[PDB]
């Protein structure tokens, strides 16, 4: 794959990070300069072939693959701060509302991004994205989620860029919640039987009555009269002004 393959002895591994969602991903160095996460599998055919024609500053960044050896790697843009779920659950950061809002502005610039180029995510939710060091929130994991699911969806499948709408109104709700699971008193039966009879999720004590409208237009009932990302943009951005 081009410049894309990285030589492997240019990599040095300076920590572990996990295993429980992935394959060993390592903290480590890459030309001994760049952070880099490193993801190793086992027995790929499609995730490093997604994020290598996709490049925003707000999506998690491929920097190359290891294909000619042992167990694959994927090496990409380490991001501090880990999973944006996990960051938000934790107390210390005591976070202002425009952080929050900030939050939800980055997320919603790498969907007009994947929008603009007709790429459906399809598991958009704060525990697909990650915090740098600089507190910048990236959408990642992008090459049944429920609760973060439209009425069409549920019942019928059918998969659109207002699916993709719908769920990011549910992550602007995770982020305001500070991290609570949507629909956090009902079950997965329970949540898909009462959004088809109307019912949406509440809004949160941080989120104020222009945010909470913002993250309610990505609920419409009826998907043809949910905004787009670039609309969503425009009224966070809107909002950012207003304070
Ligand atoms: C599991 C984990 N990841 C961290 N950062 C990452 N950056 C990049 C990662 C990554 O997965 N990229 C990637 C993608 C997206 C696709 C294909 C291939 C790859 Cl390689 S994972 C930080 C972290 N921390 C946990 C503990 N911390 C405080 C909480 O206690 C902060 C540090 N934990």
């Amino acid at each position: 794959y081009g410049s894309w393959e990285i030589d492997p002895k240019d990599l040095t591994f300076l920590k572990e990070l996990g295993t429980g969602q992935f394959g060993v991903v390592k903290y480590g160095k890459w030309r001994g300069q760049y952070d880099v996460a490193i993801k190793m599998i086992k027995e790929f055919i499609e995730e490093a072939k997604v994020m290598m024609n996709l490049s925003h500053e707000k999506l998690v960044q491929l920097y190359g693959v290891c294909t000619k050896q042992r167990p694959i790697f994927i090496i990409t843009e380490y991001m501090a701060n880990g999973c944006l779920l996990n960051y938000l659950r934790e107390m210390r950061h005591r976070f202002q509302t425009q952080q929050l809002l900030e939050m939800c502005k980055d997320v919603c610039e790498a969907m007009e991004y994947l929008e603009s180029k007709q790429f459906l995510h399809r598991d958009l939710a704060a525990r697909n994205c990650l915090v740098n060091d600089q507190g910048v929130v990236k959408v990642s994991d992008f090459g049944f989620p429920v609760r973060w699911s439209p009425p069409e969806v549920l019942m019928y499948s059918k998969f659109s860029s207002k699916s993709d709408i719908w769920a990011f109104g549910v992550l602007m709700w995770e982020i305001y919640s500070l991290g609570k699971m949507p629909y956090e008193r009902f079950t997965n039966s329970e949540t898909a039987e009462h959004i088809a009879q109307g019912l949406r999720l509440y809004r949160p004590h941080l989120a104020s009555e222009k945010v909470y409208t913002i993250m309610y237009s990505c609920w419409h009932e009826k998907a043809d009269e949910r905004p787009t990302f670039k609309i969503l943009l425009s009224n966070i951005l809107d909002v950012m002004d207003e304070e």
